């Protein structure tokens, strides 16, 4: 198997009887295949659909310390035959690093910038599953056209609607984040029926002031991770109260540190487990847009 990627080509195990993921869904793409890894990042440590999946494959979670940053030594001590990484930060020399260990299925692009589709393509194609990939990917957005169907009602209020995803500080208002179009999270939301506003243009976020905050004011929709008090913060915010999609409370906060918060970057895995509980999330904040 020859795979081009950002950093050149990798020669792969078209049969790899060992397989390590790194960074965030990767381990997923490959459960979602039947694979049990030898080795995935640990979560900030398993998120309960990946658990789930673990559970149903018969085999145990092995994690690697991946939090302060890669651990070169876990994944060289699992023995991977390949390095999933379709969907990652790495660098030239984390690419350089991890290719001494074994050959690793880098992103097409620019880091953490990969699409949840893109992210099955190259995750699967390492693993000698292409054509189970393309499967995968059409029964991950079936569940999700299925999903919107069912509920005509949600997907109405939601369809058409112009969106931008936020990070947001209470701590600091003065700066957040804006995710683009090459954000897995972002673009997830046009899988979903939402569009992007006319103000979205490349990275995966960009830090905007909330002077600049008058290019976001054309958004119906606002989605941001937060708490019980965000919405109420924020229309009390002197700049971003003035906000139409906060002012008019338009605004769909996913709770910070939950397994929902974590599905919001989509998996085949995560979308099948959460898509009812976003979508409602979604729907009633689109209701006040």
């Amino acid at each position: 198997i020859v795979l081009d990627h950002a950093f050149g080509q990798t020669i792969l195990d078209k049969k790899p009887e060992r397989v390590a993921t790194i960074a965030w869904g990767n381990h997923d793409v490959a459960l979602a295949l039947g694979i049990v890894p030898v080795g995935f990042s640990k979560a900030n440590g398993v998120l309960p659909w990946t658990e789930e999946k673990i559970k149903e494959l018969n085999g145990k979670a092995n994690l690697f310390d991946d939090l302060d940053g890669l651990n070169f030594e876990a994944i060289s001590n699992s023995k991977p035959d390949v390095i999933l990484a379709g969907y990652s930060g790495i660098t030239k020399e984390d690419y350089d690093t991890l290719s001494k260990i074994a050959p690793v299925a880098a992103y097409k692009s620019k880091p953490w910038q990969t699409l949840w589709r893109d992210m099955i393509k190259i995750d699967s194609k390492a693993l000698g599953m292409e054509k189970e990939g393309d499967e995968l990917i059409k029964n991950t957005e079936a569940r999700i056209s299925k999903e919107l169907e069912k509920h005509p009602e949600i997907k109405g209020k939601i369809k058409g609607k112009k969106v931008l995803f936020t990070m947001i500080n209470a701590a600091d208002t003065s700066k957040f984040w804006i995710y683009t179009s090459k954000d897995p999270r972002a673009n997830y939301l046009t899988d979903l029926g939402l569009v992007f506003p006319e103000s979205l243009k490349d990275s995966f976020a960009k830090e905007i002031s909330a002077e600049e905050a008058n290019k976001i004011n054309d958004a119906d929709v606002i989605i941001t991770y937060g708490d019980d008090k965000t919405l109420e913060a924020l229309q009390k915010d002197p700049l971003l109260g003035k906000i139409n999609a906060i002012k008019n409370g338009a605004v769909a906060v996913i709770p910070d540190n939950t397994p929902l918060a974590a599905s919001c970057t989509p998996t085949p895995l995560s979308i099948n487990y959460t898509i009812e509980e976003y979508l409602n999330l979604l729907g009633n904040a689109c209701k006040n847009a």
